[PDB]
């Protein structure tokens, strides 16, 4: 009934830092199936982060692409992340990303962030990836990636603490948040993601980045539903550093990242949403003391 589908790099070898390669996988059927683990073969010496999506057009043909030409032309629905050796992500039962059939995709896209450019003075080829394992067996609970993104960090110089802060309107059917996954880069001290409901904040998850960046479960799983706000706050340092620190796509640079793993009924399911906004900034008067206290390791 199940299937594994083994999805790396062709040997590649990047020429400098922060190179971003891109990767294609075709679904070997069209009808529907179930993703429901995920097995990163990949280091931080050498791997800042991968990301897996779905989609029905890859960005280009072949064996591999700069990542710069898009990942997918249509939606990329993100399925699967990964950062600083994060051991594979496991779904409850009854749960997978619903691929193939009438509505799903046909293609995965495999992104692979690498780092220093010291990890290949060896010249060697690289073959990191992600193992993943679907199942035909329809799943009741359609898994879908809810994506907390800050677009206007500016983190000055030396500064003690900068927060930044996510939220949006919950507009859509229910869902059902069981796991989340946070990131930062060297500046990130904590990240916590909350579900906001007529003034009471109910916590989703807080992570030190710095630790792996795992799919980490929900302690106490919470529906989340039209009328709620999602809020998130990335807790930056600015010490260490002569400049300011911009969000961007290199090490150096910082990102403040929540993604949040939910569940919703397959009948209504949605496979991707996104923030990258702050549309209740005094909102964050109230949030909870528990998001500016660093979690020592
Ligand atoms: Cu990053």
């Amino acid at each position: 009934s199940d299937f594994a589908l083994d999805i790396r790099m062709p040997g590649v070898t990047p020429k400098e830092s922060d190179t971003y390669f891109c990767m294609s996988m075709r679904l070997p059927v069209d009808e529907e199936a179930f993703v429901i683990d995920f097995k990163p073969r990949a280091s931080m010496d050498t791997v800042h982060a991968m990301l897996l999506f779905g989609c029905n057009m890859p960005s280009s043909t072949g064996s591999y692409w700069f990542c710069d030409e898009g990942t997918c032309t249509d939606k990329a629905n993100i399925l699967y992340a990964w950062a600083r050796n994060a051991p594979p992500t496991r779904l409850p039962k009854g749960v997978g990303f619903r691929v193939g059939g009438e509505t799903g995709s046909k293609y995965f896209v495999l992104q692979v962030h690498y780092g220093d450019i010291s990890a290949f003075r060896d010249n060697h080829k690289d073959c990191s990836g992600v193992s993943v394992h679907l199942t035909r067996v329809p799943q009741p609970l359609i898994a879908g990636m809810y994506l907390m993104m800050s677009v206007d960090t500016v983190i000055p110089p030396g500064e003690k603490v900068v927060n930044a802060d996510i939220s949006c309107q919950y507009k859509m059917y229910p869902m059902h948040v069981f796991a989340y996954r946070v990131h930062t880069h060297h500046l990130g001290k904590v990240v916590s993601g909350y579900r906001v409901r007529n003034g009471q904040w109910t916590l989703i998850g807080r992570q030190n980045p710095q630790l792996p960046q795992a799919f980490y479960p929900v302690e106490h799983p919470v529906d989340v539903t039209f009328g709620d706000i999602l809020a998130a706050r990335c807790v930056f340092t600015g010490e260490g550093r002569t400049e300011a620190t911009h969000i961007g796509g290199t090490s150096s640079d910082e990102m403040c990242n929540l993604y949040i793993m939910y569940y919703m009924e397959a009948k209504y399911a949605l496979s991707f949403m996104t923030c990258t906004k702050n549309v209740a900034p005094d909102m964050f008067r109230t949030i909870p003391a528990e998001a500016n206290i660093p979690i020592p390791v």
